[PDB]
DNA sequence: GGTTTTTCTCTTTTTCGACCTCGAATTCGATTTTAGATTTTTGG
């Protein structure tokens, strides 16, 4: 790297909140497919 | 009258209590800008 210079995060950051989601249902069981991903 | 056996309590284990208690994770209402429109006022 010959130039390096320092710049702010969201001037080329794209951020936003999620699709609203009620995936909250009866069963969700392994025999399901989707990969629910938390903290 | 004495000895032995059985039982009862007291000493020590031991196993339960529509629980409970710490780490991890977090959905709805409360509240705010912006999008925008409509109405009113001022200027030409």
């Amino acid at each position: 790297g010959v130039e390096v210079e320092w710049l702010p995060l969201g001037e080329i950051t794209k951020y936003e909140q999620p699709t609203k989601y009620l995936v909250k249902a009866k069963d969700y069981h392994d025999t399901y497919t989707i990969p629910v991903l938390t903290a």
